[PDB]
């Protein structure tokens, strides 16, 4: 079997990208955020606090035919942003893009914090990472993607997110129409739970490369590109009049700049992140101040390469026996 749905940016920056999934019998189609940086599938819901839900389309299992409560399960989460959910457990039929698991673990939200509900456009997450993260106690769940594998064509999914457009999620196979020159494979460490890799450099516009390991995580759920501080500031002393603002919390440059490309590597190939991709607009309505879009790692533990740059790649998720990740230019 194969899966094919379109996802689509949340707003005009990028912040996010929502997919729409059916859940329940009949189904019930929600628009959730697909996150290869956690290993939750969790819902808006008719058991969420009222006061915490303002405009989220909710899964309510009490109308689906094909709904079972999963007796005691709870769940509770954090994200790297501070948001976190929590609440019960169901199984139901969930399908996205044609492609259907049943009995897949639907987490309902009873509470939900407030960048969640004032979100009117997310109605809940479906988690791609690996499923040794997932926060079902005291049985912990499979993820969509581990649920379908055996089914799948070829045990992977693949991400190609729009800068400022529509992108697709595919389960199954690999789009070879999607993407320009070859795949470049790289190795992938399980052992934090993330579809985590080792970058082989930077560059920064027209300027040299840079040959230097940097460990981090492919991370669909994550807007912005996080990397070391070295690496960052590299990139911003290129762009006049940009500093890091403590008060804003990170890198900020004139609205007026005209922003350098970053080049990452994988293996011997490159990917290179236009400038525009990396400007996130002004830091509040009407300033002539901008917010970057790469940022420092520093005090998170680790690097991400989030939306910034998994949008400039078509990119495999690949769940062999031995997963691995492919990037191509597109």
């Amino acid at each position: 079997s194969t899966g094919s749905a379109t996802t689509t940016p949340i707003d005009s920056l990028d912040d996010a990208y929502i997919t729409p999934v059916q859940i329940g019998t009949p189904a019930q189609t929600l628009n959730l955020d697909f996150d290869t940086g956690s290993s939750d599938l969790w819902v808006f819901s008719s058991e969420t606090t009222a006061s915490e839900v303002d405009g989220q389309t909710i899964y309510t299992p009490s109308k689906s035919t094909t709904a079972k409560l999963l007796s005691g399960a709870t769940w509770s989460i954090s994200y790297g942003d501070g948001s976190s959910s929590s609440g019960d457990v169901y199984t139901d039929t969930v399908s996205v893009g044609g492609l259907t698991v049943t009995g897949q673990a639907v987490e309902s939200a009873k509470k939900v914090s407030s960048s969640f509900t004032e979100d009117s456009t997310i109605d809940g997450l479906l988690g791609l990472a690996f499923s040794t993260l997932n926060t079902v106690s005291p049985t912990q769940q499979k993820t969509f993607f581990d649920n379908a594998k055996a089914s799948l064509d070829s045990p992977v999914f693949t991400a190609d997110l729009g800068y400022h457009a529509p992108g697709t999620y595919n389960f199954g196979f690999i789009d070879t129409t999607a993407y320009t020159g070859s795949i470049t494979y790289t190795a992938v460490s399980t052992k934090q739970g993330f579809w985590e890799w080792t970058s082989t450099g930077y560059a920064v516009g027209s300027g040299t490369f840079k040959s230097t390991s940097i460990d981090g995580i492919a991370d669909t759920g994550t807007t912005l590109l996080y990397l070391p501080a070295t690496v960052v500031s590299a990139y911003w002393a290129q762009v006049s009049g940009a500093k890091s603002s403590s008060s804003v919390g990170g890198y900020v440059f004139p609205c007026s700049a005209t922003l350098p490309s970053f080049t990452f590597g994988v293996g011997s190939a490159r990917i290179v992140i236009p400038g525009d991709y990396i400007d996130f607009g002004p830091i509040s309505t009407g300033s002539s101040s901008c917010f970057g879009g790469i940022q420092s790692s520093a005090g998170i533990g680790i690097n991400i390469f989030g939306d910034v740059a998994l949008k400039a790649a078509f990119v495999v998720f690949n769940g062999a026996t031995t997963p691995t990740l492919g990037f191509a230019s597109k």
